[PDB]
């Protein structure tokens, strides 16, 4: 949660493994949970205007440095001491421990910003019949998923990020007694953790965060919302 969100304060979102070469307009959809990059955005359209709205490009935003950080940790109990009508234990014993803990440290430095005018994207499509010939688009068109187009993206040549997640589960068991003579017991104990840094020091410009304003066709009928 944390690793695909830490750019959420300022209103941005992630980009998983930053890379170059992810301008404004380049429309990408949402769906099966995922999000996939969805080539240029006049493709959507079937005819589109002569050029694309401009777009201005490496506008400093003066970096950004940060960490997030979370855990959550329960331990339950369960204790049985008579019959109750409920088999026979004399003494039946429970006990689970779980604890999840996630982090992220992420820092980028020397930052530019390069965007494009959502109302010129907007009198860019105007009256525009959305391409319903590529499948890519049909689903859309019938609402499988969502579209959104990228409008904003900042980019830096130095930056890292680093996130860890572990999370630990203990369940003790002890059913004695019981009709029969039989003594049960048995702990089940589980811990996973991973670590992930991605970094970069070159002098290329990597994109690391961007603005999605959500378009939606829903049967032609061409919409632009704020996504949150």
């Amino acid at each position: 949660d944390p690793a695909i969100t830490y750019l959420k304060r300022l209103g941005y979102n992630v980009v998983r493994l930053p890379r170059e070469g992810i301008q404004p307009l380049h429309l990408l959809g949402q769906q099966r949970g995922t999000v996939e990059y969805l080539g240029s955005l006049e493709k959507l359209i079937t005819q589109p205007p002569s050029e694309p709205p401009a777009i201005t490009r490496d506008q400093a935003a003066a970096g950004i440095n940060g960490q997030k950080t979370e855990n959550l940790s329960f331990s339950i109990g369960i204790n049985i001491l008579k019959s109750v009508l409920a088999q026979f234990g004399a003494g039946a014993g429970i006990e689970a421990q779980y604890n999840q803990a996630r982090k992220v440290r992420f820092e980028f430095s020397n930052v530019l910003a390069d965007s494009v005018e959502p109302l010129a994207v907007g009198q860019f499509l105007k009256m525009a019949e959305v391409d319903a010939d590529n499948p890519v688009l049909k689903q859309y068109v019938l609402g499988n998923g969502r579209l959104y187009v990228i409008t904003q993206v900042i980019k830096s040549n130095e930056f890292t990020v680093a996130a860890e997640k572990s999370g630990g589960g203990s369940i003790q068991l002890d059913v004695p007694e019981i009709q029969k003579v039989v003594g049960g017991k048995l702990k089940v104990e589980a811990s996973v953790s991973s670590q992930s840094t991605v970094t970069y020091k070159g002098e290329k410009q990597l994109v690391f965060g961007f603005k999605c304003f959500e378009i939606g066709v829903k049967n032609g009928e061409i919409t632009l919302f704020a996504s949150q």
